[PDB]
């Protein structure tokens, strides 16, 4: 069983505690403490009530040091400095690091001179990090050596899967994708300064456009797709689940009916239940809650010469947050 | 206006308010004089309606119902109540052209009822059936008009942003095929929280998610732009706002090109052949910038990305604003053409 | 369920597919068997319907259409699409109670339709006529129905919210006078932006106004508690939420009072006799946290306030779903009645 | 002429010096400096675009140390500690104190010490700043011995114009407001981490109810009305424009066409242009951009026996702004 902390209980903190007791703690994890700045009845509180998720199922109390969780007695931390985190005095195997300061090899490293064995980087990591994994695609990179790795993006996370079966089966020139985004806490509700002048402008009045990384990182994922694709994002007035949106042009003559077939063998395969097949005439909130990483929507496909278009929902908060404990249970189990 | 170009507006919903909003709101820039509006609604509810928007603020001017008039900035409009065009005084009036803006008259069959009455002209605010004398893009294809069509289609808001946005790409680096989506904002044909629709997508709340949803405004750009038949598709992603909508064209150039070659050959159309249709953007602006801007396609420059041969350009267009004052350029240019 | 109340609901819309859901998501806690659904829509959109809706999420259940028959959970229910009730086949299907939720059928003389068709009772799923046989609050006054009684108003979402808030604080202060705003979720007869309707406010975009409306909520009190009658009024505001609204009464008290007093009287109504209709709050909650709550009046104590005689109570209630497990409480009770 | 710093460049100092240039600089007063720790060319790109008010009508310009608007040059700078701030040098009279971060009458003296006159907080002010002034109900109470004041809120803007013309010709004996408010920016798009747990939640998919001092700073402006008057607030999915919902018993008999008289009479008196009077049927968003302080909506009035429900919208940013420009003008010409 693997010993695992959240560095960072924030929303992507919350979001994969709420993943684990969800499923019936379907992995072989225990979530041994948590680290946060915050004050824990507070921490706790946003548990067990969200807006997007709706209300944890499950049971939350505050016990002394302790969260407890269905049950579970959950160590309370509250130390800004990682390295002075009682990670080793704790038997931590993996810190789950989600606070978005500690996102390069180096500065996510202080938790391994705490005691920590590993650290998972819950977004893109720098250019120095041992992998950068979407898990059900590369999760095979993994090594024993490893000690900080990147879990990608959310949006890396969704382009990934619907990308590799089709390079595999129909072969990808190049690729330019859209995500239409759900927005984020980065954005603002009414005007006001911000590093970017664009997120500085109300996210619920706006179509907003911002840029990603995602196309760009599935090179790292999928070597053979370096420098092959490029896009941006836009965000709307959603609170949740976004859209990849990707148009690229194959090496091959095809038909909307082969490249949705591609997509459902491998929803089927060896992508089962990370890429989802769907054809019933949904709408992204159809998507809210759902732990897969990709749900292609086959409804949507088009074929115009060599040129397709494709597009897969995902949720852009709880997928991602599931991924993180397959990438939790895969890291300890590299040899 | 003098010896001026006469109109009456048949509809009054959104498109056809929005049409007399931009008439008043550039001055009558427009050498056109709005003569009536058949509707079945009250009359005193549709010049509350055209003080009072939402997505386009307050009417700067003055409204009010006086008799069988609606007063606007002093202009005496009148206003009808019948459902069956053949039976409208527009012979009476003196109608040049009618704006059919009611969505069940977009045939040259249905709308030669108005011609029955006596207009002179018809211009569909939407897309025609196949019928039609015409189809009109006003900046890329106006000059296709004659004085011997009579009844013409100004195309629908998204072919308006794609049109300015392609044709010049297409001059200078080919379209072999493109795929567009439009991000587009809400209209009333879809509903605030789920409730039966003939369509299962858009039966679903607006407010909350991203509906997909069929357009043939992609593949209508061959109606205006004939080298481009049959190369062009694409469909909408509804998102929740108000208005103000982004076409994402993703093509194949002929050739192999750059973000700046592509940017430089909109800009030079923004200054040029496209000016004041087609504009050129380079600021951090974001979709509300664009309301009430009147241009039909707002390119923008930093959305640009080109890998390989395939090409991706963006445009912001008010979905309301740009058609509503393209209805009174086409206007113009029809009863102009020779 | 067996030797059952059968049921029946005429009108699929929000009302009618979320009485249900409410049956099948608490595990048909009543004993009631759905057996048909009258309703002009295709079945299939209706049952697509069923399975996925924004503010109350996915059905936890199946919902397939076989035939002439909408299935869920293994339970066949008989599709119809008829617009006069005296046809409908109620008596050949052993019909109970029509739950009447298409809001044209309001009166009694209306309503008595389906006593035609062969239904023994009716439960308007809104506020009734003057012809009524009763108006229903369940948890307030349900004890007032008798055998004799076939056509009945359940009365509405807010008079179901208010009422339980005031009846223990007339009971324990009484209540010279009030007035209440509820802060008001939208609906399906706004829209999303300005276009006609018969009220000018409800023409106005719902998504980025508050909007007010009439209501007669407050005054309809007094047909479930006849010592308040001409006390209460009242109005709403909507608001661009999806669902769940507020009730923010505030009422003169006949004599003096305290928050904690007012507080004290309702907790005691909330685990007592009230006891899922009324609940009672302490938490730092928002709305959202009472979407899908069943009960009627969700009372937040943390907002009560008292100044002089002058007292605001305040409940949270989820419009729809309250309401709609309220339909099938009022039905037991209706055919329990002596 | 009144020569005038805004301290916080903000969305309540942009739009202070909007309002300014807006009206045709109507008051005798000319903005000489902008103090903001951020950096001049993203706070003039967001005096040109803004969501709520739309784009600024005139022109904004950066020219070395001087944002220039619509000609007029304003130094810019940038001091973290405003006793260092160059204000005397500068022949500062008011300054408006619009960061939020200094809003007792000790920590906005430290302008005085920095050699500017007197200071306007932008908010409601501590127990012990000199004066509270709704502009139109009490700007009489000012002296020339002040020198730091409070311009209450922008509720208490809106609820004080309402109460006293219903005071003085009705009489009110206890009273209690709910605000139904739009969001503001001390609010969040997605849960998230706050001292307050109700504004920790998604503003945009809920009512949040939030504490309002308002009913009880309408003592400090009327002093007869001192305890008789309570409330809260309920923020909702707006970006801006509120409304005061005011129940009230009368201290006599009255009707709903006695109440929609008086305030009729008030606002084509002493507090025209300040109150308005409103019969159209109007929704909030016809009320954006609007700078009267209350604008009673006499369609909502209601009577019941003394009980009174009286209603009114405010642009809760851009009645406010232009309340302060009025302030700055009493403020400089009390003897
Ligand atoms: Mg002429
Ligand atoms: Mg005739
Ligand atoms: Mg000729
Ligand atoms: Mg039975
Ligand atoms: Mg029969
Ligand atoms: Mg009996």
């Amino acid at each position: 069983t693997i010993r695992v902390v959240i560095n960072g209980y924030g929303r992507i903190g919350r979001n994969i505690l709420r993943a684990h007791y969800e499923n019936g703690k379907k992995h072989d994890i225990e979530i041994v403490a948590i680290n946060d700045l915050g004050d824990p009845k507070t921490n706790a509180h946003l548990t067990r009530f969200d807006t997007a998720h709706g209300k944890f199922p499950g049971t939350v109390t505050v016990d002394g040091d302790y969260m407890v969780v269905n049950g579970d007695k959950i160590r309370v931390l509250a130390n800004r400095n990682p390295a002075e985190l009682p990670w080793g005095e704790l038997g931590v195997d993996v810190v789950l690091e989600c606070t978005g300061f500690f996102t390069s090899k180096e500065k996510a490293g202080a938790h391994l001179k705490g005691g920590a064995k590993k650290v998972i980087i819950s977004a893109p990591g720098g250019k120095d990090v041992d992998a950068t994994i979407v898990f059900g695609v590369n999760q095979n990179v993994l090594k024993a050596e490893h000690t900080v790795i990147s879990n990608a993006s959310c949006t890396t996370n969704c382009l990934a899967p619907l990308v590799k079966p089709l390079h595999d089966k129909l072969g990808v020139e190049t690729g330019l994708m859209t995500t239409v985004h759900a927005y984020t806490n980065d954005q603002v509700l009414t005007d006001v300064y911000h590093e970017d002048l664009r997120r500085a402008r109300s996210a619920t009045m706006s179509m907003i456009p911002t840029k990603t990384g995602a196309a760009a990182a599935v090179g790292l994922v999928l070597p053979e797709l370096n420098g092959k694709l490029d896009g941006f994002a836009i965000r709307v007035p959603t609170i949740n689940v976004s859209l990849v949106d990707l148009s690229f042009v194959a090496k091959r003559d095809t038909t909307v009916e082969e490249v949705n077939s591609i997509l459902q063998a491998a929803a089927e395969g060896e992508l089962k239940d990370i890429l989802t097949y769907n054809t019933e005439p949904l709408v992204s909130i159809d998507f809210n809650h759902n732990p897969a990483s990709s749900n292609f929507d086959a409804t949507l496909t088009k074929v115009s010469g060599k040129l397709v278009k494709v597009s897969s929902w995902y949720d852009n908060e709880w997928g991602f947050s599931n991924r993180m404990l397959d990438t939790t249970v895969a890291l300890m189990s590299a040899k």
